[PDB]
């Protein structure tokens, strides 16, 4: 036997970081999970009993914090840039880093219509992500995504036309409620190494806001013709806007609402145009992921 | 052996309501998990095998919807109390219906900094819930909540002058984080049946958002000596702000965020004034629970 | 206002012990996730910010830790009654303790047929519970239970003859699958303090191994006529078994698994006798509780 | 913009299977939870609304539940190729079926040291799973697994001799706990079809029980230098064992067990040779993952 592929590291490193300026009194909070894994030429802690190839997982526990501490933490595609290059730089048999972060809601509050200067909400388990590849010869590759996003739209959604053989059963329809958690990745071209990553570093914020933007308004305005259809359209307007994204993902589940025929009760009419009591159902779902590039 | 309490009925029954108008076009959903118990003179079901006295389960399920469209599911007060009063009304060996529902969050979507006619989003998991206790001879007890509410305050929480002795190694401070996740319960005067409900129904979203609103405000602005003395500024200012209100409960988790000494590493401060990376505390938590009533 | 009531505490408290045999070498471990919360005369921490009646969480949990290394962690009714009642003996204003101790499952692995001295598997989430309630003057309070116990029976259930009116759809049958999840609690008689518990150790276990054993057996064996009867049966013989119990609660969700009509396609007969592919239905369910005592 | 890749279908069907035996009385149940995602010339539903190229994401999930009503759902390795098969054969225009399978546990009970003919318990939440990756023109390739398979071993878990540096806290120790979850893949030879697969069906579930059952020896009896030593050695035995494998894959996290130190509380002792109370760590953890092929 051989080992074919090899990586290792911590994983739900919980963090924390505040920012206070001293001047205003405004402090500013950032909460993440993160997950680093090495790769390099440590095959004989495998084979060989070999701790010595390791850097403890403990050792990238304390490095993110140490990171954490010395630099930003936003946007978390530098900060997963930072701490990726440290470790290929670091140690010479490292020779690639994975970095995967999950950044967790905390929205500044509003107290009496005024924003409070050190109080936070957590409005939703939406969340905003990166993985972050770092290796070495290779640059660094990021994933940004935004994850969680619930949505429900009650009219303007369709589904007639499909496929109808011995299998089918699915009626047409021309009104349906649409519901999904939306996961939406898209990918950066490659960068070089950590200074092409600062070189661009406004752009990842505002291509964050740009995908939840398009994601939410299509999701509304579109007139669905099929979940496939109106994410392709998500996908098209995200890569127009910003052309350092190379590929668009959507990943959406179609989490079905059920009429319910009432109408053996007292000819209670429930169905079509008189829907207006659904079953949501918990499983199963329909799963729709699409990849999407330039042309 | 005898049967010394019995009930028994239908969980997890989940429910979406759409409301459409058709002059607007403005289309408005709720989203609730309902569970109604039964209890009453069904002993000979556990003992005697005697399913007549069953009042199917599968047919509370299905009563729930129907009395979902005949009936408007908000507020969730008034919902609960009409699907109580049902089952006790309709059969004569049920005496007591104990209602619980959760309401989950379809916040109505701003595209273009305008309101979507037909589009939401569940901006958190924070639930809005009702427990309607309807029992024949003795009205409707409610008791209403909102939980899930999670927040952050970075600063102005303090704990000092505990008890301390040869358990006791936490050293006080003069600002902490303090964190928690909100469950609050407002529990209403008797109400002597549905008359009684209907004739109060403004006052039950009118608490909602003013349990939610002080619950925040005193969170963001009680320099807080303990999560003790915060929880009973809450509590009391509910109670002045709703005579119909007999006590107020709530029960808050203190979710830790500890410092991190890193001055093992090259000198680095960041405990005290310095702090500024920390370690979410997944568990233990902190446990603190009051009941406050009317002196 | 005034407090009514207030109880504060730690939660979430995980606490692994190992047992080591010298002479064997034979280890045997136990993990719990431990819960305390005292009462007493500290309204003030509430009212007044007065902190000194306050016994931290923070103590509580190494009051846990310290509790653990001195004595037996099991059984769980004993560890939790011991340190309860430290509690209310250490501290004079402290006149309640509340325990509650989750016990989670490592069974010794069985290797190449032979017990193994040193390794152990998680075999279920079903866990072994206790609620144990130290009240000054009042003795100690058990409750017993276990729970998530996960079964199915794929034939020997029935439900015919509940009740039917116009809001009844479900059909009779004199076979279906009957799956729950089980949440079993014995009762103990009062005891007066730790002395009294101790005199008694041998029958905790006992008495979980036979609420265990009847439960599965009857569950088993049972032509189950409702789950109602089903559950009385299990009490019933619990409560003959260990006179030192006083009742006997069962809470037990009916996890419906449908029959799926395929004779739509291609004359697919899949019902009735013909059933053998059915739907597991993630919720709603049923759920059926009972308290059983002595007549 | 274009399609560079899509795949759709149904996600989260559950599915229950029973067999019984009409001579013997003895009935036997299989539950899985099944996801079908298809690829094929399928892109014009994304980008032209044209939905006649859906295959209805419901009349997959009616095709799952037909197949398994004409088939045997065990091994789910064989099963997942005849659901996959079925699709790229019955539409010219899929050319891919990816079948995820994850198997739940139903354990026949013991009654009186009897097996019982129709009930059984849910022994673990640990799952036999299966990725069935059906391609037009590149056969069917399987990837077997077992996951949440939860063990701890109190002794003869070592750790010592890795990369000590400015970033390194953690001491060496040469008696520790490990525990972790065990997710273990092994990746069969590609088949050319459906009779290929199914003339190794045997195979199927003796893989699985060897990958288990050297799981679970090399766990208990490694004195173990590092999770990587001791995950490297299962699967070097596992390929040994059954040459129709090309690869293992292991995922294992290193869930803490961390020693507390007693020491201030009247000098107890509870570190090394001492070490009896530890507290579980819910986060981070070590996670440590390795593919091991033929050399
Ligand atoms: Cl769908
Ligand atoms: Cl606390
Ligand atoms: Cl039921
Ligand atoms: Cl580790
Ligand atoms: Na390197
Ligand atoms: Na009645
Ligand atoms: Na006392
Ligand atoms: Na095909």
């Amino acid at each position: 036997s051989a080992v074919k592929a090899a990586r290792y590291g911590k994983d739900n490193v919980r963090v924390y970081k505040v920012h206070k300026d001293e001047k205003t009194g405004v402090q500013t909070v950032y909460e993440m999970t993160v997950c680093v894994l090495l790769e390099g030429e440590i095959e004989t802690s495998y084979t060989k009993a070999d701790n010595s190839v390791i850097v403890a997982t403990d050792s990238i526990k304390n490095t993110i914090y140490i990171t954490a501490k010395q630099n930003p933490v936003t946007p978390p595609e530098l900060f997963g840039s930072i701490l990726g290059t440290h470790f290929i730089e670091k140690y010479n048999h490292i020779h690639a880093a994975h970095v995967n972060i999950v950044c967790h809601r905390w929205t500044r509050m509003d107290i009496d219509g005024k924003p409070h200067p050190h109080s936070f909400i957590r409005d939703s388990e939406e969340k905003r992500n990166v993985q972050v590849d770092v290796v070495e010869g290779k640059g660094i590759d990021i994933k940004s995504s935004l994850s969680g996003l619930t949505v429900l739209k009650s009219t303007n959604s369709q589904f007639w036309g499909f496929l109808r053989d011995e299998y089918t059963t699915l009626k047409e329809t021309w009104d349906r409620i649409l519901s999904t958690d939306v996961d939406a990745t898209w990918q950066w071209k490659n960068f070089s190494g950590l200074q092409e990553v600062r070189s661009h570093v406004p752009k990842f914020d505002a291509t964050w806001a740009t995908a939840r933007e398009v994601t939410l308004k299509t999701f509304a305005e579109d007139n669905s013709a099929s979940v496939q259809a109106t994410m392709y359209k998500m996908a098209e307007q995200i890569l127009a806007r910003q052309q350092l994204i190379e590929t668009v993902e959507y990943s959406l589940p179609n989490k079905h609402y059920f009429e319910i025929d009432l109408s053996w009760h007292k000819g209670l009419q429930n169905t079509g145009k008189n829907a207006e009591v659904f079953a949501p159902q918990s499983d199963p779902n329909g799963l729709i992921k699409c990849t999407v590039g330039r042309s």
